[PDB]
């Protein structure tokens, strides 16, 4: 009934007794895995006294005064407007617990420095584009990244959402040919396609920023020219082969994450945009070598001159690293925020055995912690993990078409 | 039926064969336990009878007389003695469909090129000893290495089982040292002991081949060396890195699995070694970078002059490419087989196509079936996969002493 967790590089041995709490049942059962799967009226009392108990138990105020009196208020309300409104502070405390039940990030080391913007009193798109930019400058920081989220209004019944259409604030065009195939990242061809149709003049490069689409309850997007200055990116160089440069290549300053829902105590807010800094696999392996993104691994092996006729001279594996290279270099230099996979793992090991000891056990992803590239170099990938859902959470949520 | 995506490619199948999952594994809707290591006649009668009719039908003659004529004869030999015995093909497609269902094995496009020795009539340790020399001349074949299995006979009742003590036919010694350190290989330290006080003069070497430890039902287990000339190795050397052949690494060109039970329609054998061929990823960054193997990672590094004071150098990553490099050109040189990551991946995504087509799915352990460096280069890690049990089956089984 709790489940027995060991380290296979140490012996040593944990009982995960936290997930005997998950909720929201995952897409498992004793007869099938499918850990390996990307994406797997008034119940909202229950959710909403449970993450009030968990507010008060955090602040040490469990069974006391603020704590009996705020269980009421949240009854009256429901009662007379089938919702309720977090205090400020419980808004804080929702959205770093959230972040600190993502079982896919490996960075939950930071889960309490967080910074959040109370976007609650939004209305259109032109007041949600001024919020994404303070986000955007505040996180940025000149490089010196910051942990961000700006919470825009709640959802209610009657009423459309308010919603970000792009995945990150920042990303790159997908533009197709006179033949199928991309000029720039195939992962943006569906919103490249939307924000042109918008009437956004297209450019012809492989590194163009898209502009936002941003949408106001029950109306249409509206798009954005995000400011120039405000987009902070690398270029990218190789500290010891001359003609990386050359290969023109360039990767944005900050992860932001603009289409996942955020629910905290039956709360369900779909305009919740977060922001961390980056991983280097994540630009360097998935970004730029996955076979359906940038796919510049053979390109950047013919400038090495590897042998690339046969697998078994590891050409992939060589030009990878050096890639990889050329980003946690080329950020340092630029003084942008960046971690490196060791680095990273090494602190989710760390937060695993505080998570232990606060909480009795973590929800991990293995599959999502371990790094796509030198996994077993890693103490995470001889660490055996438990997946489940716990509340206050981040969700996936369909696209807004 | 769960849909499984591929998403280098986009495509999408679903996995019709994991609805037919006999015994049950560790996920449930609460919780995914996916990245753990370690997850009456009447119940014998029906796995019996379940692994006829997948016989029967494998060679096109579900429903005939001689279908039932079988069935009849396995229940009238179930109510006469409580157990049954396996016709010599039968047997032959046990083993490979054991094989084929394994989730684990990457290397399963082979699955239907297995060669069965039939040592259901063995009688004593010694003669476990020559059938066993046999399969590792047989498998070895001067380094053009052959698939092979071998089966001892069965548990049944009023007898004890036949046992390898040893996890697989060939293993290196690991000596627990002065200072408490261990010299060899740190995976082997019990094994070892267990040698030593039954009668074997250990040595003291990193690459000590162990002795067999051979267990006849109801007897003590019995020493056997194995002949030096059967035990084919490979030096490692590295195509131009010079010093590295100055490291004295080797290993062997056999890997043969010993300890695993062999299942099949209810029957358990929990003798029945099989080898293959190697991946080089086992050798060169399981068996000598994991900190608790061989551990070799930074001295390769320090050799290689590369930075080792900070994690953003991608050290490690580049010392475990070398090494892997080193494994596969002293392999290729030797002429001993022997496949890359790259090869295997691409060749176990045919296999997935191959059964989809044949049985509707294929189950597969995304966090065995990636290698452990360089995963998203690879194609499996693209592609999404659902983890269950079929039977015939290889299981663990808890070590005989
Ligand atoms: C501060 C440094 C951070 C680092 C280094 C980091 C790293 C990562 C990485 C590598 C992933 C895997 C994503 C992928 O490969 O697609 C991930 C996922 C995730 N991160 Fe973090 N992150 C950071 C900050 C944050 C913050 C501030 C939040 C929320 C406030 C957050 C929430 C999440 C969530 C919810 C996921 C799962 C997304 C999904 O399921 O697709 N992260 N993170
Ligand atoms: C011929 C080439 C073969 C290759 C390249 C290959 C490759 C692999 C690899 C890389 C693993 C993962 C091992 C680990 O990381 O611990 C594995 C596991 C496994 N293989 Fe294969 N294999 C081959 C042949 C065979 C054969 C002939 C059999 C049985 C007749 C077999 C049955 C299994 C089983 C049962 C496992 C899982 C072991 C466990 O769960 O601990 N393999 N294989
Ligand atoms: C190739 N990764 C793309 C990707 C997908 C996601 F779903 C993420 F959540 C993040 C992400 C988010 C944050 C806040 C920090 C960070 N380092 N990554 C990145
Ligand atoms: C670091 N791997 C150790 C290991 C553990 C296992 F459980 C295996 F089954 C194999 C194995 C077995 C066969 C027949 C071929 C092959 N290439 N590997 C290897
Ligand atoms: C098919 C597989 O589940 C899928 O590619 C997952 C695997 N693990 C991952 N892990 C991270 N961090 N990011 C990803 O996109 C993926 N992709
Ligand atoms: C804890 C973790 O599950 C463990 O180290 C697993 C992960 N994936 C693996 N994959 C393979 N092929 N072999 C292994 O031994 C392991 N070990
Ligand atoms: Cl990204
Ligand atoms: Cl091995
Ligand atoms: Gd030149
Ligand atoms: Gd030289
Ligand atoms: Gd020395
Ligand atoms: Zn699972």
């Amino acid at each position: 009934k709790f489940p027995r967790v060991k380290n296979w590089e140490v012996g040593s041995i944990t009982y995960d007794t936290l997930s005997a709490q998950a909720q929201q049942d995952g897409p498992c059962t004793p007869r099938r895995c499918l850990g390996s799967l990307v994406f797997p009226p008034e119940q909202l009392l229950s959710q909403a006294r449970d993450f009030i108990n968990q507010y008060y138990s955090s602040i040490k105020r469990s069974g006391s005064q603020a704590h009996e009196q705020r269980l009421q208020e949240v009854e009256a309300e429901v009662a007379a407007t089938g919702t309720y409104q977090l205090r400020e502070s419980e808004l804080v405390f929702g959205a770093k617990q959230a972040w600190r039940n993502a079982p896919r990030c490996v960075g939950r080391i930071q889960w309490g420095k967080l910074q959040v913007f109370d976007a609650r009193d939004c209305r259109s798109a032109q007041e949600m584009f001024t919020y994404i930019c303070n986000h955007i400058k505040y996180a940025t920081n000149r490089g010196n990244l910051r942990s961000a989220i700006t919470v825009f209004p709640q959802r209610c019944p009657g009423r459309g959402d308010f919603r970000i259409w792009n995945s990150q604030l920042v990303r790159y065009a997908g533009y197709r040919q006179q033949d199928g195939s991309v000029r720039g990242d195939p992962a943006n061809v569906e919103i490249t396609e939307l924000c042109i149709q918008h009437g956004w003049t297209p450019g012809n490069g492989r590194f163009d920023v898209l502009p936002l689409l941003l949408q106001a309850p029950d109306e249409p997007p509206e798009l954005f020219l995000l400011p120039p200055e405000l987009v902070l990116e690398v270029p990218l160089e190789h500290p010891t082969l001359e003609w990386f440069a050359a290969l023109g290549l360039r990767w944005y300053a900050l992860p932001a994450v603009s289409n996942m829902l955020l629910e905290i105590g039956g709360l369900e807010f779909p305009a919740a945009p977060f922001s961390g800094w980056y991983m280097s696999t994540e630009i360097g392996t998935r970004n730029l070598c996955d076979p359906h993104r940038y796919n510049i691994l053979e390109d950047v092996a013919v400038c090495m001159d590897l042998d690339t006729r046969t697998t078994s001279s590891l050409w992939k594996d060589k030009a990878a690293v050096e890639i990889n290279v050329a980003v946690l270099h080329s950020y340092q230099l630029a003084k942008v925020t960046i971690v490196d996979h060791h680095a990273a793992t090494a602190s989710f090991m760390k937060h695993l055995e505080n998570e232990q000891k606060a909480r009795g056990g973590c929800p991990a992803d293995w599959a999502w912690i371990v790094p796509p590239i030198s996994g077993s170099l890693t103490p995470v990938f001889h660490q055996e993990m438990v997946n489940y859902f716990l509340s206050p959470a981040f969700r996936y949520q369909p696209d807004p078409w």
